[PDB]
């Protein structure tokens, strides 16, 4: 990598040590979905294993107010995860020392003095692919544990930062956690949850890598199954070698990239393959069951995982709706984005993630940013997804919704390949047309 | 302290004195928490005293219909406890002198030349931490009997109103209690029935202060105390000095609070510390067999105090499942609160304990309001519980709970630290989202 962060990295370790030698707590703010929880438990499960306490808050978003009311309370170190790179003056502000592991462009100002900021884009990297919050954090903590770089890649995943192959500091994160013997690399189909669900129902949940056709579809999967003579109700691994051949032949043929690395470690033995765990963390986000989900990533695994896997199930079985919708209602396409829009319940919560399955599955076009849109009474969450040829091409969907959502006094954010907003719903219309000439332009 | 609140005691003990030299018995109504049934104890103490006598109805919640049933009976002075503040048209609706010893925010009405009124909120002090039911009544009673005072500090202990220290007109009563010889103080490890229960149980029942790992986990606590070398089967006094100062060191490490103030009186000598008292009468309370709560409180210690003994065991053995059970499924977090969901009826009864203790060992994130949630048929019971830090920040959960149970048609109040509430289960997300925003506005 460039040996500079691994040193930032150390100043942060340094940080943290000092204050867990005085005895004190150590106050973990971070985010909501899968390199949220993963880069909290990084830093949770560090500060366990040097007997030390911790006091984690999980946020949807990191607000102005909020940085204040932590100015108040009596903790000598804040380490933000996920966040914090857009409010640095505020953070600042905080009476305390500070650590902010994050992976967003600038935001923006200076960063004061007595403040550990440790991002990608600082080093040279790309905070879109080469490392999310959970690694970042992993860098933060190397140092005192390095148990942790198996989450550090369930965040990564999380974050869509696999693009054939890990790259950068996550390439460098995964060959260290080869090497330390905590991490296992194996070519192998990548179904969805095969260790504990049947052939047809693990192909109807594969959502990434998409299997066209298959995907979100219990009927087809169990049928095609059985039109090329491969058993249905049984597990991937109680599959006979034959049947398991014929299989990788037939779903190769659909997309070839279903067949490649899948990464496991002990740590997560009976649950799944480090892909499925943050699946799992993703359910546990959507349902805000923050405390399942960090539970799982310090090590609790009894009734707090029979809780996880269920909600994971419901969660899968409200993406296959979301899905069967956009393929019923299509998107309004204008001439730089197209977009989804819906009232239900049903589908506020995970709006972004079936935006992302439909253009990998190609029910939408790829090449066109989509904008997945829910109502939230006076407000609408907005959920951006585009492709890595779209960012090539020069779209940044982070840029787009942070400058238009400022325009209408809505706040946003996020990387050039994903997204999200939140604004008032009357100004939706204006809202969508202003993006539409924001992008256009990068483009 | 102000004189004034002192003055309104003694208004209500001069009525006390004049029915009793009458003959009359006296009827004291009260609620079913360890406030609540001390708060009884004193008042029928001071009765007792007098070689007076007493009727004795212990309630969950004071409704209106109840208090027209009142309003028939043939008794000259109420005594209530821990409620009515919130009743006191209907109250003085009542024929008959009354006394009122409470401490939620009554606003309010108008009292009734006729019933006597004593609450810290009408004082300058704060219900909610400087004075509760028991203590009220002690103030009550106070010119009529002193020994009762250690039962007011059972009460509130009770209600969580040992803030490092007793303030306000708690400390006033633990100095005066201190000066008549009936409570001393000591500091000690402040460990859950130290004199009757073996190390690693007491330990594993130590919910307050809590020790995160062991609190509520008989096998960690039992493993801890082998890892450190200080004998687990033993109680804590039998233990040798060195294993004392141990164990002492080792604690302390997971939560300072555990080394601290403790209260005892010769009274309660054989059975716990004050706070211990609490502890069993809040079984009993739980349990109904609210007469034994009120029978310990007079001093009737044999079958009485080993069933008592009994109902505590028990009580406690329930709060580590529901301590288990918010373990293995979680809260859901919104903005300004989080939430527990329950359809059993194990946990009806401590809802809002185990509540309480799981932010203060952060099972749940002591920052966020936590509402505990149980269905009743067709509604759902409320318990709410936060800490004294979101208090400070803004948060009032009796006026939040109030505010929006009404919006629905229902019910709900309590004091800005703890409240609960009863709403017709068909609208509870409604319910939940309105109080979540509420929350904000307080904070904000
Ligand atoms: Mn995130
Ligand atoms: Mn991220
Ligand atoms: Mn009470
Ligand atoms: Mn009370």
């Amino acid at each position: 990598l460039p040996d500079s962060i691994l040193k930032r990295g150390a100043e942060a370790s340094k940080v943290l040590e000092e204050h867990l030698e005085r005895g004190n707590i150590i106050r973990i703010i971070s985010h909501n979905d899968a390199d949220g929880l993963s880069a909290a438990g990084v830093v949770a499960r560090a500060i366990s294993s040097m007997n030390g306490q911790f006091h984690i808050s999980i946020l949807s978003r990191l607000k102005k107010e909020f940085i204040k009311k932590l100015s108040g309370e009596k903790y000598s170190l804040f380490f933000f995860c996920d966040m914090g790179s857009a409010y640095l003056e505020e953070i600042s502000r905080l009476k305390g020392d500070v650590i902010v592991a994050d992976h967003h462009q600038p935001s923006e100002s200076e960063a004061g003095p007595h403040v550990v900021h440790i991002n990608p884009h600082l080093h040279g990297l790309d905070g879109s692919r080469d490392l999310s919050a959970s690694g970042t954090a992993y860098l933060a903590t190397r140092l005192l544990n390095r148990k942790t770089a198996p989450l550090a890649l369930v965040g990564a995943l999380g974050d869509m930062q696999y693009t054939d192959g890990f790259t950068g500091a996550n390439r460098f994160i995964m060959e260290e956690a080869v090497e330390e013997g905590v991490l296992q690399v194996h070519s192998d189909l990548k179904l969805a949850s095969r260790y504990t669900e049947p052939l047809y129902r693990s192909i109807a949940y594969t959502f990434n890598p998409a299997l066209p056709g298959l995907t979100g579809d219990m009927e087809a999967s169990m049928g095609f199954l059985e039109n090329i003579g491969v058993s249905y109700g049984v597990k991937y691994p109680d599959l006979s070698p034959e049947e398991r051949d014929v299989l990788r032949d037939e779903l190769t043929r659909i997309n070839p990239e279903i067949f490649g690395e899948v990464f496991t470690s002990r740590e997560f033995r009976n649950i799944g393959d480090l892909s499925d765990i943050a699946g799992v963390l993703d359910a546990c986000g959507k349902n805000r069951k923050y405390g399942i989900g960090i539970g799982l990533c310090l090590g609790e695994r009894e009734g707090a995982l029979d809780v996880a896997l269920e909600l994971q199930k419901n969660y899968r079985e409200e993406l296959v709706k979301g899905l069967a919708w956009i393929r019923r209602e299509g998107s309004t396409t204008l001439e730089n984005l197209q977009y989804i829009y819906s009232e239900d319940k049903a589908f506020k919560g995970i709006m972004g993630t079936i935006a992302s399955i439909s253009l990998s599955l190609k029910i939408l076009d790829p090449d066109i940013p989509l904008l997945g849109l829910s109502r939230m009474d006076q407000h609408v969450k907005v959920s951006a997804r585009t492709t890595r040829p779209a960012v090539e091409r020069g779209v940044n969907l982070g840029v787009a919704l942070r400058d238009a959502a400022a325009s209408f006094g809505g706040t946003g954010g996020g990387h050039d390949i994903a997204a999200g907003a939140m604004v008032p719903y009357r100004d939706m219309e204006s809202f969508l047309q202003l993006v539409d000439e924001i992008l256009g332009t990068q483009t």
